[PDB]
This record gives structure tokens, sequence and C-alpha cells, in this order.
């Protein structure tokens, strides 16, 4: 297969409508789902010519840890619905490639099983502050023990988003909105973030910030990064594309913490634009799932290599031999 | 049924083309009809994270009177064409929900019958200043006697709008433009508003203002609110979407009177954007009619509950525990 | 028939493709043809409420002469291809309605025959400065003798525009680009306009100006008006919609001469927007031809009455009792 | 055939999908391919009236050499795939017309064979700085010996662009990305341009610059022109349309060297807009290939004459008797 969009159409075939719709969906009318993609098109590239691009180096670092490319795997729940191997395939592919994986909450594999499947792979844990604070506490402890290098706290889901396709055909695995309400605490504030900060010395990244002020607030509370994310357009519909908010957030943080982006990344040029606008790395969600549905582990590895090569070429044609050379002048919005 | 747009398609089935077309239509080319919806999409949401949203309270007040949500039923004529119960179903549903209903002119039920059907429901009367001033005078007196809490004077209809579908297949119930010309006085000015002001101490709201200067003029003449309305895009085609004019009107009124909006509200996020831009409450027109055509009273109650829950979720995901927390920074226009 | 767009589809039926295509076409890719219509949609209306609109008066004046409405018939060549009566039907309909007609060059009726068919109708002559100056001279003399009240000099056609459909199927009546090259002088400058000015004391209007500087130049050379026109999008494709250039031209002329508009007028609201932006009257081209193809004289009269009533309603709903009340604040561009 | 777009559809018929797709393609999603065309539509024309346009003269000069029109043939590889005569047909047609041809790298004809086929035709050579510097050196020497009047150095291809259709069906003539990597040196910098400058006293034009700073840098290094080009949208997708970047480049160069444009030119009005924005001449790529596929030499000659006449008419209708009269005020962007 040639590009990421071919993988989605192949996953559509191999997967039951019920399950493909769950992975594909955005919230309500899917205005933001469409805009995550479209916004990248509105950012035009202004490449520099005649720079030595012979040995294009894609390596960078995420929160102190080296990675082979600024493209890492984002947290998506219930990966075993896409392929029998699920999270284990994902993490093994990340290991092959030298990139990191964010293990999702409601993963279809344990934190321990993931660690063992990819012992040398870079691993981070995505987590919610649950009603039962002890559950959050145990997860953090387990992540520390099992060699996970960061905690991503998702802050944009006091309740689960209203995804129309999920209701039209009811859904379950051994609706979804009720399970979230029982477990995830809608009352949480910056005080509950102070608690999480004292709970661990691991780098914590606030996942799902879309506002400048909230970003400054994250910095003030001693967190170590912002993942600019609209939760794959699955939460509040009508929020801007994450590539559009990224500038405001990059500027608000004033270089004090690393800023990352997910939502809409499907091409090498997407990666380049995000890094030009100031993101340190990007995360992909759906593309990994589509890879998984096609060929499990080899599917994920293929998806990440297609993105890797596309990013290498896009870097080369922009006159960027390494990631440190990328700058704001490479992009301008129409 | 899941969302408001499903109700319209169901009403299309159950209703004769002649009658569905009457409820659906805008004026001339329906440019504004389309824009009432589309404009909401152009207003993007910038939600705050990590605010306590455990006990989301949707209650507010309209012209001194408490309501359960900032979503109230707008005036639409001839509701018995949609369902045998018409206005009686509508008002009973509003009573169940704790919201208000604007009784329309040319209602298929009397002011007295409506009052009795929903004695404890919040009720307002929509009215025109008719040629025969006594007819207007009696209606006002009746509204005072029957427990109606406000008068909405529609000021945007000196003549009836040209709705193409209404002419293509002639229309009637025991064309429409002739009945309006006989009854509604096209000569009326702010002097006729001075008259209406002295006529009653009930709160009067100017319904159908689209200009800043006209809004200031309404304030100057001692009226108690502005309903920013383009009459469901049924009057002058080529006027802006009401969500677009709302800022100019909110600013022109300088907090001296409450400002409301109708036209295009179909989703919880619509409600949120209107309130963010400064409206106190919104009115829905067509959605109530579609509810009525589907299941009469239960249909209207369902429509309003779908909107209610959608607004609750949208509020929660924006970090708004109550309506007093909503502010201008929640929205920015593309 | 209800609106102007219904007339075009009826004319499509009754006319041979060859002849309908000639009347319909724009130049090259028809970018401007589309934009003449579309631009009107981008101008939004901001109506005033509660102004006495009981006796809406549509009468105004064109170059000193009273007319019943600011909607007049523009010059279109070869009207007998659409209906046996051609120009005679057109002028008789204008007489019925109390509006003016611009007789076209290459009319399928003589200046004398037109004058006799509508003796009391307001008549102007459209003219080119031909290579043979005597032909232009005779036409001017004839127009003076036959009671024509103005000369419209078309200045945007040194050569005929390239209309793709006209070449695909060759065309003729007892190609077209060769006849223009033989007759119309491509060398003409403002000096040839000085000549035309001294030739007659009739009001002369420069037809087809699209630039501010050219408009000032027309004023300087003692002409009496500007018809802002892109020749029905038939000349240079990729020029702006005439409703877009009208502001720049209205401002450049500084109230020294009357300014008119044609191109794209199909609805009453079009007329209103043009007058709001400062035009004194508008001309319609194609709609008259479509009227003619449907019912000859009654067809033209119907077309003009539909426009008349639509303009009356649009005026009323904007709060304009007469044309003198229309002002720039009625419109704002998106 | 009437216009350039008819030629593409005819070439689609006569050519195998494999070969048509190679000539047609852009890079990745073809965002820029579409925008090269679309951007011209966004530049509107503001024609002057009543200027003597009797003897419209289209002649100008490219790098000191007279040409019959500001429309020249751009470099496209492997022209014999389109027609048995290939480059020989192209150059003979340019000779007939009095315009120049840029001979492409990977031409299906030798530099010597081209020179002989069109001895009196204006000829320039397009070239890459190859890994083997001697190959570049020989080409330059040969171009000097064989009467070529300029060297166009393509600077936007350190690696070949990723054209999806080329991979879907593999391609070859007695994939393509491997041949480029073996031959074209991705390491080259402005120092390798200094080398090329000392290598010849022929005018050198930097082909494929899209940035203002890079243009200034080209000027500083003693080059003689900039060809504003995005390589027919075949390299980095998501770069602006060349007509959009042309202003920034024209201004950055401050009249010190001639600036040219290719990419998207299909109509006479395109040529006019490019020259209005400050380009001295434009190059066409694909249209020549489509001409070639239809009727070889007569096909190319037809294509160039259609463009020539369309440009003549567009010039005339703008009030431009010659190319020296074209100015920035003729265009404004929407
Ligand atoms: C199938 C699905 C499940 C997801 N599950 C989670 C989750 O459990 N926790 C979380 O923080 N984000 C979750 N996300 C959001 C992703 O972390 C990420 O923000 C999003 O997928 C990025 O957008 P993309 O899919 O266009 O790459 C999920 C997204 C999808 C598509
Ligand atoms: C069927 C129909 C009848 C209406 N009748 C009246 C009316 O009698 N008086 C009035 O002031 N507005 C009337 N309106 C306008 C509504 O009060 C309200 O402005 C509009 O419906 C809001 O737009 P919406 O339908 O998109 O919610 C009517 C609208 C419709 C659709
Ligand atoms: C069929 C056709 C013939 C025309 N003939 C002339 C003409 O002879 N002289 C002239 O100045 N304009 C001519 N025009 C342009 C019209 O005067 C007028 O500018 C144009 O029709 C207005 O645009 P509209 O058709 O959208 O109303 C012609 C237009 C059309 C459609
Ligand atoms: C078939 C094809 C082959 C091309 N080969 C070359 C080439 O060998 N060297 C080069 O500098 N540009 C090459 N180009 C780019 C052209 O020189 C030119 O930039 C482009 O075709 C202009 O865009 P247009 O096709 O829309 O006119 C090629 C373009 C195409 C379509
Ligand atoms: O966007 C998404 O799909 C999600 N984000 N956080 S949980 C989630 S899906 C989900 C999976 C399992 C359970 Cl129990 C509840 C919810
Ligand atoms: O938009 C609308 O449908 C309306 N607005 N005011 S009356 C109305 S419809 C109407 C109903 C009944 C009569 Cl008698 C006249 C008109
Ligand atoms: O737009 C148009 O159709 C026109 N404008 N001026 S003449 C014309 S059409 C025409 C009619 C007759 C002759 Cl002989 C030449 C040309
Ligand atoms: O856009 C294009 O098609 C191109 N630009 N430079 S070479 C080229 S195509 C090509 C032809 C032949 C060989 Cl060997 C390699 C590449």
């Amino acid at each position: 297969l040639i590009c990421i969009n071919d993988y989605e159409q192949h996953a559509k075939s191999v997967l039951p409508k019920s399950i493909y719709d769950y992975y594909r969906s955005g919230a309500n009318d899917e205005e933001t789902l469409a805009d995550n993609i479209a916004a990248f098109s509105r950012w035009k590239l202004y490449p520099r010519m005649l720079r030595n691009v012979a040995e294009t180096d894609l390596s960078t670092s995420v929160l102190g840890q080296r990675v082979s490319m600024p493209i890492c795997v984002g947290a998506t729940a219930m990966q075993r619905m896409a392929h029998v191997d699920g999270e284990l395939a994902t993490v093994r592919a990340c290991q092959s490639l030298g990139t990191g994986m964010m293990l999702s909450s409601w993963a279809t594999s344990s934190i321990e099983e993931v660690a063992e499947a990819g012992p040398e792979a870079l691993r981070w844990l995505q987590l919610y502050i649950y009603k039962d604070r002890e559950v959050t506490k145990k997860l953090v402890r387990q992540a520390e023990k099992m060699g996970y290098k960061a905690i991503f706290v998702t802050v944009d889901t006091p309740y689960l988003g209203n995804r129309l396709d999920d209701v039209r055909n009811r859904f379950k695995l051994p609706g979804l909105a009720a399970y979230v309400a029982k477990a995830i605490d809608p009352s949480i504030s910056w005080e509950d973030i102070k608690w999480l900060r004292r709970l661990t010395s691991l780098p914590i990244v606030a996942k799902g910030i879309l506002r400048g002020d909230d970003a400054r607030e994250a910095v003030k509370h001693g967190l170590n990064g912002i993942l600019v994310s609209n939760h794959g357009a699955r939460q509040l519909d009508g929020v801007p594309a994450t590539i559009d908010v990224l500038p405001e957030i990059v500027e608000a943080v004033e270089g004090k913490v690393e800023v990352f982006l997910d939502g809409g990344v499907r091409k090498g040029t997407d990666v380049l634009k995000a890094l030009a606008l100031g993101a340190k790395a990007v995360f992909v969600g759906r593309p990994i799932v589509w890879g998984l549905a096609f060929q499990g582990e080899k599917g994920v590895q293929d998806v990440l290599e297609i993105l890797k090569e596309e990013f290498r070429l896009a870097m080369a044609l922009s006159g960027c031999q390494n990631v440190k050379v990328i700058d704001k002048t490479l992009v301008r919005k129409n």
C-alpha cells in the first residue's frame, strides 16, 4: 500500500461496520473531524533551495528521550478489536522503528504485558484522574515500575463525547458513555493536577489543551509539556483544528515546555508543518489502527515507515538536513 | 431518534409536501435559510479544561422569570397542521421541561385554550400591531388576564415575505400574502411602539431587529429586550445569519436589556455559541414543528430534551458548570 | 412563471441550442459570468424596522427623465432571433411599464421602427464609434431626430470577446468576430470621445467602464454618466463582478455624474443592493431576451413586473418608502 | 481544437494511461497541481478603456534575445513518449512562432540533434548539477558550442518528488526516483552555484525558486534571472501556486534580474496576469506535451498559436498595445 488513506479503505473492508465506525467517528456533526485534515491544506510550505540535504537526519527527542523521528504513536483504546495482537503489535513496531508509544487507558492489554512485549521501546502512559483516586495512583506506580518514561494526563474528557454512529448501533467488548461516567471524575480541577504532580517525578504532559491560558496554567503547575489535541475530534465538536491552535499555544508557553500535536496527521508534510509551527513531535491515532487492521504488527510498521519516508522527503525538499533547521518561515497560512 | 435533523426527515414523510414546504421554506432563493445554519459552523469553540463540571446547572431566567434552560419555544403559526393537538401539545411539553413558549399569532388555538392546557408553563405572546388597533389592544388585555408574562412584537413584517414554494402549490387552512396585507399595518413606526408601551406594563420584546441602531432605538423607547431574528429566513432574503448580527446588537444595547436569538438553532453547541456571544436565551422554531409532526406532545418533549442534553454536554466540555460562567472568549469566528 | 430563472429554462426549451448559447454565453471559461450572479449573494442586507412603508414609491429618474422604477432594459443585439417581434415587443413593454429601453447596435429593427412602436416610451441608443465615422454620425443624428434621450457609447469592445460556444457551432443571421473587426474601430481613444461630445448635446453615457481612473476621465471629458458594465461577462473574462467594482466607481465620480449598473441583475434584492451602493438605476440584459422567447411582448412585460414587485417588497422590508431613502448602510460585504 | 483544455482530453485518448498519468501528475495529494490553475482565477483584471489598440504588438525579449511573445516552451523530459518526433517537433514549432524552447534534461533527443532541427530557433538548456560534475561541465560546453543562449539550473530537486500514479503502475523507457538519486547530487549548495557561475559567461537562470530570500541570494551570486516555478507541482506538494509567490519574488529582486513564471498557464489571460505582476515571460509545460500527443509539430504550433491569439485579445481588451504598457494596476487579488 502506498499512502495512509489506502489503509483506511482496507480497514473498512476487513472490519465490521460497528467497529470501523467506532474508530473513524468524530463528535456530533464531525465538523472538527473534517477540519483536522483540511487545516493542514491551508498551511502552505515555502521551501529553501540549495542547502546540503545529503544525509537527512530525522532523529529528535521527546521529553529528554531520543527517538528516530518526530512521529510517535498516540493513545487509542481497545486495539484488539482491530487485530488479535493489539497493543503488543503496536509496541513491537515502535521498537523496530525507534519511536515511542503512548499506551492508552482502556487498553486491551495490561501495562505489564506491553512492557514485556517491547522492553526496549520508548513507552509512555496515558491516564485519566479517576473518581477512585487509588486507581490513578496504582497506574502511576505501575508505570514507574514497568519502565514507562512519562504520564500523559487527558484533561478534555470530564464526560465522553457524543459520537452519533456509536448510538445508532450499540457497542460493547469483553453504551460506552456510561462506563466513562462511572470511572472518570468530572469534578477535577487544577488542584487535582497539583496532586498528580506531587505523586510522581516522571514528566507529566497535559493532553488535550486547546487554549493559551490553560497552557500557561499547565506550565505554572509544574507540568512538562502540552499535547495540543482535540481528542481526534471525538469530544466537543466545533473546536478548531489542532494545527490552527498550535501557534497560539506554542507562543503562550514561551519555550518553557515542549509542545506536541495530534489530530489529522496523515502525511509527511503534515509532520513538517507542525514542527515548523513549533511542535517538537506529533502523534498519530487512527492511522495506527488502520495499520493494525491490515497486517497487525507489519501493518503498524508499514504505516510508520510510510510516514517516516514522506517526512524525510518533505524535509529534504524544504532544505532541512535535520529537525533543528526547521523554522517558522517554512509555513504561512492562507 | 438521535438528533434534530432526523426529526425533519421524519416530518417530511408524515406530512404532505404542501405543508412540509410551508414549514421548511425561506424567502426567494433561501440564501439566508442556509446561512442561519452555516454561520454557526464558522464560530469555533475554545473550551477551558479542568474546571469542576460535576453538577452542570442549565437554569437561567428570561425577563425576570426562571427557566430550566436557555432554550425556549419560538412562535410558529398554525401548529395544528402538523398534529391534531398543535399548540396544546407544545405548551404541555414546555411545562414538563420548565421552559417557556411564545404563542404565535395565527395560532390554531385560542389564547385561553393555551393558558388552560399549560397553566403553570411560562407563556409569552407574539403579536403584530394590526391595522385595526383594537385587535392588538384586545390581545394584550387577554394576555394580561390569562397569565402571559411578556409581549413579543414582531417588527420585521410590514408585508409577508415571498416564499417560492408557497406560490408553486397554493395553500390554505380553515394565498397567505393577502391575509397579511388586510390585517398587518405596513405604516407602523416607533410612534406605534410608544403606543404599545403605554398600553401595558408587561415586558415587551422587539422581535426581528437586525441592526445596532434599531436596537438602541428599541432601548430608547422603553422596551425590555431584543430578539435578534430574521424571521426564520422567511422575510427579506440576503440578510445575515442571526448568529452573525448578534455581536453588533449585544454591543449596541450595552447591557441595558436582555438580548435573545433565534434562527438556525439545531444543536446544543449552537445554544452555547449564542450565549457566549451574549444572548441570554435562544428560541427554536422549525424543530418544534418537526417534533410535533412525529409524536405530538412527546415529539416536542423529545426535541427539547435532545437539545437540553446536548447543551449540557457542550457546557460541560467547555468547562462551564453554569450559564453565568459562559463568556465571549469561548468563541472566535473564522 | 414565478421568477426570472424559470424564464431562462423555458427559453432553453423554445430556442435552438445555437441561439440559446449565443444569448447565454460569457467569454472563455465564464468565470465572470458566474461571478456577476454570485457577487450579489456576498452583499448582505441590513434592513431598518418600523419605518412607514405603506405607499412604497419606486419612481426615480435617469438622466433627467422620469421612470417608474430604477430597472431599465439594456442593449442586447438581434432580438428577433428570440421572437418574431423582437425590439418592437421590448419597447412596447417598456412603454406599458413606464421604464426606458436602450436600443442596441445590430438591432433587428431600425431606429425609426422602434421610435414608432413605442412613441411615448423612454428610449436611449447604444452605439459604437465605428471605423467609418459617418455611420456613427448618422446614428447620432437619427437618434436626435427620432426622440431618443441619450447616447450610450460602449467603450469595452475594441475587438469582440472570445465566446467558446459561438465557435463550436458556427452562427449567422440575415463568424461574428469578423463583422466586428470590419466595423468597430479598435484605435479609438479619449480624443474620439471629445469628438462624440461636440457631435451632440444629448446626454452621453460611457458604457463598460470598470476602473476608477477611467471614470474620472469620463467625467473630465464632459460625459453625463457611467454605466458600470462588463458587457454581460462577454468580453474580457476574469474581470470582477460589476456589483464589486460599483463602489470604487461611485466614489471616484464624487457625485458629479449618475452611475448605473448592469450584469447579474435577476432579483429585486439585486436592484436594492446596487442602489444602496450608489447606482441610480440598473439595466437587465438576458432576462429580457428570456421573456421575449417565452411570450414576446407579454413575456418582457411579465419579466419587468416580476422584478418590479420583487424590488417593491425588498424596499418595503428594508424600511424604504422611496428610492431617496436607500443608503450605503443597507449593505455590507462578506 | 478551440482551447488548451481540449488538447489534454484528446491526449488522454491517444496515450496509454501509464504515460498520460506520468505527464499529468503532481506530487502526493496534488494540492498544488490544482492551485496552480485555481490561483489565476483569484487574480482579477481591471482593464483600461479607450487606448489605441489597433496594432497590438506581442514581441518582447528574454535575457537580451528577442521573442515574438512572452510565451516560451518549458523543459519537460521524455517528449518522444508523446510523439515519435518529440523534441524535434517542439523546437521546429518554436522556430515557426519566433519563441524560445528550454531543452529539458533527460530529453529523448541530443543537444546536437535539437540544435540542427531548429538552427534559427531560440534555444536554452535546462540542467541539473549532477554528482559527476563532469557531466554538468560537458553539457554546459555543448550548449555553448551548439548555440544555446542560456542555462536554466533547476534547484528544487535534490530528490525526485513522490508522484502517486507513477508508483501504482511502474514506469520505464529505453522506478524513476532511483535514476535521479544516482545522478542528481542532493548535497549541492550556493557554493556549487558559484562554481557554475565561473564555468560559463552564458546567462544562468535559477529555476524553481519560491522564496524571496533565495531570490536575493541568486542575485547576489551573479545569476541572471529567476524562474518562479514549483516544478509543475511535481516536487513538494503544499507549496503555493507560482502566480501567488511571483509578487514576493518580483519585489525581492528589485528589478536587478528578469523574473519568469511557469506552472498553471493555460490561457491568454494567465499570461497577462503574470506579466502584470512583473514577470517578463512565462513558460508552458504540459500544454506542449498535449499538443505533441495530438499532432506532433502541428499540435505544438497550434497550442502556441491559441495561447498567442488569446494573449493578443486579452492585451487588447485591457488597453495594452504592447507589453511595455502592462502594469501592476491591471490586477488585484480577491
Ligand atoms: C479509536 C480512538 C480511541 C481513542 N482513545 C483515547 C483514549 O483512550 N485516551 C485519550 O487520551 N485519547 C484517545 N483518543 C484520541 C487520541 O489519543 C488522539 O488524540 C487522536 O487519535 C489523534 O487524532 P488522529 O486519530 O487523527 O491521529 C482516541 C482516538 C481514537 C480515534
Ligand atoms: C412555520 C413558521 C411560522 C412562523 N410564524 C411566525 C409568526 O407567526 N410570527 C413571528 O413573529 N414569527 C414567525 N416565525 C418565525 C419564528 O418565530 C422564528 O423566528 C424562526 O422560526 C426561528 O428560526 P428556526 O425555525 O430556524 O428555529 C415563523 C417561522 C416558521 C418556520
Ligand atoms: C445577447 C447579448 C447581446 C449584447 N449586445 C450588446 C451590444 O450590442 N452592445 C452593448 O453595448 N452591449 C451588449 N450586451 C451587453 C448588455 O448591454 C449588458 O451589458 C448585459 O447584458 C448585462 O448583463 P445581464 O445579461 O446579466 O443582464 C449584450 C449582452 C448579451 C447577453
Ligand atoms: C512531464 C513533466 C516533465 C518535467 N521535466 C522537467 C525536467 O526535466 N526539468 C525541470 O527543471 N523541470 C521539469 N518539469 C517542470 C517544467 O519545467 C515546468 O516547471 C512545469 O511543467 C510548468 O507547469 P505546467 O506543466 O503547468 O505548464 C517537468 C514537468 C512535467 C509536467
Ligand atoms: O475516544 C475514545 O474512544 C475514548 N477516549 N477515552 S476512552 C475512549 S473509548 C472507551 C473505551 C472503553 C470504555 Cl470502558 C469506555 C470508553
Ligand atoms: O413565517 C410565517 O409563516 C408567518 N409569520 N407571520 S404570519 C405567518 S404565516 C400565516 C399564517 C396564517 C395567515 Cl392568515 C397568514 C400568514
Ligand atoms: O455581446 C454581444 O453579443 C455583442 N456586443 N456588441 S455586438 C454583439 S453580437 C453581434 C451581433 C451582430 C454582429 Cl454583425 C456582430 C456582433
Ligand atoms: O517532473 C519530472 O518528470 C522530472 N523532472 N526532472 S527529471 C523528471 S522525470 C525523469 C525522466 C527520466 C529519468 Cl532517467 C528520471 C526522471
